[PDB]
């Protein structure tokens, strides 16, 4: 099945994210990574599931605020990832 690791990245983030809320909760996804982007260099990838950013869920993050935590200088992650096969 998948995996949960933490990303820790330190400065754009070279990442874009999509967001659903099918299943009574809101859940954000990975829409596309740069490949020379911080983000990627740290091993986001496509298609991952970003279960939090800077430990808050996803469910409990409104639009302003990912804006927000996106331009700052730091930024953590908590995603679900299938492994590399």
């Amino acid at each position: 099945g998948k995996v949960t690791h933490s990303i820790h990245i330190e400065k754009t983030y070279g990442f874009s994210l999509s967001s659903v809320e099918e299943d009574g909760i809101r859940r954000l996804y990975v829409n596309s990574v740069k490949e020379t982007g911080l983000a990627s260099k740290k091993g986001l990838k496509a298609g991952d599931e970003i279960l939090e950013i800077n430990n808050r869920a996803a469910d409990a993050l409104n639009s302003s605020m990912l804006k927000d935590f996106l331009s700052q200088p730091s930024l953590g992650l908590l995603v679900r990832t299938y492994p590399e096969l």
